[PDB]
DNA sequence: CATTAATCCTTCCCCC
DNA sequence: GGGGGAAGGATTAC
């Protein structure tokens, strides 16, 4: 099997680069502003020239324009990035019809029928980074090998504008050599986890009994990372439908009072109703960020779809059912609907 | 300071 | 005992 991975390049702000050719050569930080104090806020990413500073994704907008006060700060606009990205996937779709477009910036491509070695592959890539520079004037990084984990694992080696293999060679070299933390899916809370049990690499998986290590990370993590471990990883490469649809907002400040979180909350609802777009939802649930970072969320699935009529007034009975059972203050208000019918 | 969504886990619950 | 499905939370990653 060869699974070509590809990942678009600091993805916003390139779009944002594309859309204003000026910008290029400039430090460029694409941000999500709250609406609370000026500045208030997040970044959602930044070009190479903000990340050699330590401005990336996550860190408040007021860290990064301590670092860089005269970086270009812009605000996200998401649809317009999903619009390009949309148009990309159509044309890595025209190589192969086995896709997985997993995210607005990355996609696997099964092409076992289609090239036959790991030559082959390299060239097909090329030609795949070189069409999406000329049609779309985007950087991508491109990662290839036998399974999806490794042709991401080659990618993230690989970026910026990157392109490598892992033959099955060098697979074998890295069950060993690589550190458990650089595995997708090994988020912080897992890897220490892992460390507790004296798992740094891949293959100190063996080394235990399945059944302790069920115990610390679960089942599924358990066997992932085992059958990673034995070479024997193959999940195909398909489709994947959208199960879920939602919005939260942050509020200019926190509250309690029901009448004052409510219109936030209404307009999450709409916002969400319109995304939905013919698509209707037999479950809905409202998920509130409470002063403290910490998430509480109360649900209901209907035997029917739910109109919005029927989101709004049940919205207020889960959002009466939060505010009876946690004391806290409310931060973010938002919904999630799903189980589409 | 701190801005969408998938999948997994645990705990209930109903019932053969 | 065990299937099935719902709720609420935990974790990850983009
Ligand atoms: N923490 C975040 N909050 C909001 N949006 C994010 C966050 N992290 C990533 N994104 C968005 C912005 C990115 O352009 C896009 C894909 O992220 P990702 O591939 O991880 O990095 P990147 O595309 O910014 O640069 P690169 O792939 O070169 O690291 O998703
Ligand atoms: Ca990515
Ligand atoms: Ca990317
Ligand atoms: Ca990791």
């Amino acid at each position: 099997m060869i699974v070509l991975f590809v990942d678009f390049d600091y993805f916003y702000a390139q779009v944002e680069e594309v859309l204003n050719p000026s910008l290029k050569g400039k430090p460029v930080v694409v941000c999500v502003f709250s609406g609370r104090f000026e500045d208030s806020g997040a970044v959602a990413t930044a070009n190479y020239e903000a990340r050699k500073f330590g401005v990336k994704a996550g860190i408040p907008i007021v860290e990064a324009k301590k670092i860089l006060p005269n970086a270009v700060y812009l605000p996200m606009r998401k649809e317009v990035y999903q619009q390009v990205s949309s148009r990309i996937m159509n044309l890595l779709r025209e190589y192969s019809e086995k896709i997985e477009i997993a995210s607005i910036d990355e996609a696997y491509l099964d092409i076992s029928d289609k090239v036959r070695d790991y030559r082959e592959a390299y060239n097909l890539g090329l030609e795949i980074k070189n069409k999406i520079l000329e049609k779309e004037k985007i950087t991508v990084t491109v990662g290839i090998s036998k399974n999806k984990v490794f042709a991401k694992i080659a990618a993230d080696m690989a970026k910026p504008n990157g392109i490598k293999v892992i033959d099955d060679e060098e697979v074998k070299r890295l069950i060993r050599e690589l550190d458990i933390a650089d595995v997708p899916g090994i988020g912080n809370i897992t890897a220490e986890k892992l460390k507790k049990l004296g798992i740094n690499k891949l293959v100190d998986t063996l080394s235990i009994e399945f059944d302790k290590l069920k115990g610390m990370i679960g089942e599924a993590k358990a066997k992932y990372l085992i059958s990673l471990a034995r070479d024997e990883y193959n999940e195909p490469i398909r489709t994947r439908v959208r199960k879920s649809i939602g919005r939260i907002v942050t509020m200019k400040r926190n509250s309690r009072n029901l009448e004052e979180i409510k219109p936030y909350l209404f307009r999450a609802i709409e916002e969400s109703y319109y995304k939905l777009d013919k698509r209707i939802p037999k479950a809905i649930h409202v998920v509130a960020v409470t002063e403290d970072l910490d998430i509480v969320s109360r649900g209901r699935t209907f035997p029917h779809g739910i109109s919005k009529e029927t989101a709004y007034s049940e919205s207020v009975k889960l959002l009466q059912k939060i505010l009876e059972e946690d004391e806290r203050k409310i931060r973010r208000i938002g919904v999630r609907f799903s189980k589409f019918i």
